[PDB]
């Protein structure tokens, strides 16, 4: 039970990989704070925490603002008590051809996916610093923050992003006894796939459903990638075992990008 | 004479690191088309490319506008009668804890450093596929592209994030036979790192001077770097001898970063 | 728990960081194959596992002996009734300036750290495949498997070395159901520094304190590593919250190289 | 021109890549020392740099041998009248899936390709620190020295190795003006491709076709790399247009690792 007595919050709690994570820390002793944009589903994924024994807070929040971020997080750490653990899950993904990135979407996709990470490692940094808190971070990267993938430029950028907020926030943050990690997961089987074989079909030309067979095909492993899977090393990065890891963007991946 | 008959798009081109490679692009035979946002400086710049023997149009731009880079880039290129080489130099660097980075903050340098870099490709890559040119991208990384820096998390985000671009659009221009490539300098001896220095004192009690002295002692080569060196292998970049060179992000640094 | 019914085999786990390791891998269920050199001291530490309730197999093995290293290994998980996980955790090192690195020395540590490595892999596989089990082979690494160091030219080689063989290893092994993961401590033993640091000052004539304070005291979190530390992270690639994850080389390093 | 005055020194200088990197030194300017294992092609190599009005010496050598290798260069070195630049070109290909590597054949590639690389290193900068010249030491490393390739294991392990070496020796040998860097090539011959591609089939159940379209047809460029593609990044890394650049391995490969 490594997270007995622990608060860990998450967001993108309601569905997909968030909401495995918040049930993984949950089931290994965790109460939890969930973050989403729709309260209806944080409430189901909230009485799920709830019926594994432990304690939750659902609130909805943009992790895009920064302000908002910090005090709804304060709340639900008041609420529950302390908090321990940042999981900053949540972000978005785009398919778009370099030659055709529009400025809109650019922006929207870093305020998202990189100042959503940064306000989240804020507002939880500062409540770690208010009690002497050797409190952790953990970051939603990709195989696509490690290598740059066509198709996939603008959310590659936004994942490298992450990766260096990640390495700068774990040197300054050391000293008062915070980790930063990050998680890297791989092809994670979902009807997102499908969307994203669609669309890029209709970019290049390709039959629908070949470009993602293709992608399945090369996973080292031969399996995709399920949302406990990710949770399970979240799970790890949450625990005592990753007390001396720090600055690290981990790849967990079925083997598909090698460092 | 390695760029003979070549024309050479250089950002930032009016002082530093862009002007040293303006120069060495127009020694080593290119036209320049030399944009940055002051004139009277640009039109200096532009007399000693002229006396190189050179041909040279020098026009104010603002990277981080779409629309207008595509347009004054194309306009130049018009004059000069075509475009083979773009190189993204132009970027600026902000100094702040990662606890205390703001949203206009972010926001602009991501707008100049990933934003300007994206047009450029983009402004530059329409150019190159209305002739058939196998025209060179070649885009301005740094050693905290590499990894990530403390005071300097927002900066090392952003040429993070000009390494995935630089990739992504290394592997989707390669079949328009378009290289895409970045340089990655270090320590640039020059007025600004006493800038930074300076910033840094005051966020951490060291003493004025130190820290610039620290950077510099942490160099294998014991020597700061000038733009001529970061502007030598900018040619190289530029020449038929990188033809067969693409998604790299080089490091000319002096012994700082090693991959 | 955590490896309940399962069968791990640890090089080098009469003392230090192996010992912790085959210490830590029973107290979560496993059965252990304890593998080292001198048998009265790999006695102790299987006594140790056997008042755990544990079963201990301990016989001596030089790594460096292909055809010996297979049928001990295979004589072990005999007597235990299998194998599931292979921790390939012996190794030297060496602190000589590159200059200096004579033949016998050179090929005495790729013996131990690259041949032996492979030769666990080898004797591993070949049970795991025999029986058709799915089995996990987990290598140590290094901080300076991802980095040259000064004075450690030879060590770093193997451990680059170490890392290469996992990569290949994990592409041709997938498809058997086998994982190949190394793990790369950072600093436990301080001894080294001294001798590195003052060897530095004679060979290059850095000043005496300089190389200890950039790697020692660089180190992030502020604190040199212990081995539970490092048997933590080796008891998270033994687990099942590991089996979506390989062909990796992971740092748990405090903070030293970023990644 | 760009070498104008220079010596540089060659290993495998008879045939292939590197004759065609003593040639292009020679055009440059270089006067050549020729090392390989066969005299009369050599003495045909030879020949062709003495028909560019260059100076040529050609011993036959091996690699492998510390103490030969030392004074065959010293020798030639001195009939020459000095030594600016030594490329460690020469090494050996092997394919051999994980399971299947013996002794005899590891002990081999690893004398050749990293002892020899090593031997070369250490001769050389005894030249130049006996002599006090700023000297440049390049070698050959591969794709294969930044990820680990199936049936490659064991040179990848090699060029893994050679980078560390690269590393570890720039740190050492920078306060004595010597840089060392790496040039890592792609995939020129097509024909070993075919052989893996059939291996990794019969080894772990792959399509045929399907590892050499993942490899070869995988190279962005959408070509194999020349001989001279390779030698004109060598000329790159002699000149002094590299001189800050140190610690370095530099891929140009078509767009096939990305770093």
């Amino acid at each position: 039970m490594s997270l007995s007595g622990k608060i860990a919050a998450v967001t993108g709690a309601a569905q997909g990989i968030g909401k495995a994570i918040a049930l993984r820390l949950a089931k290994d002793g965790a109460d939890v704070i969930l973050l989403d944009v729709k309260q209806d589903t944080l409430a189901e994924t909230a009485k799920e925490v709830e019926a594994l024994g432990r304690r939750a807070v659902a609130l909805t929040a943009d992790i895009s603002n920064r302000d908002q971020f910090r005090s709804t997080l304060a709340d639900a750490a008041k609420t529950l008590g302390g908090l321990d653990i940042m999981v900053n899950n949540a972000g978005i993904c785009q398919v778009k051809p370099i030659l055709d990135i529009e400025p809109a979407e650019i922006e929207k996709i870093f305020s998202i996916n990189v100042q959503g990470v940064l306000w989240g490692m804020q507002a939880a940094a500062t409540l770690f610093k208010e009690k002497g808190t050797k409190g952790k971070i953990i970051n939603a990267c990709s195989i696509a923050g490690h290598e740059g993938y066509p198709l996939l430029g603008a959310y590659s950028a936004t994942k490298f992003a992450v990766r260096a907020l990640t390495q700068s926030a774990a040197k300054e943050l050391a000293s008062s006894g915070i980790t930063v990690n990050s998680y890297c997961p791989g092809i994670v089987g979902t009807d997102m796939w499908v969307t994203i074989d669609k669309r890029m079909a209709e970019i290049t030309g390709t039959e629908i459903g070949a470009t993602y067979k293709k992608y399945v095909e090369g996973i080292a492993l031969g399996r995709v990638e399920t949302a406990d899977d990710v949770a399970g090393f979240v799970a790890y990065l949450s625990s005592s075992d990753a007390d001396y890891m720090t600055g690290q963007s981990v790849l967990i991946d079925g083997g598909l990008v090698f460092r």
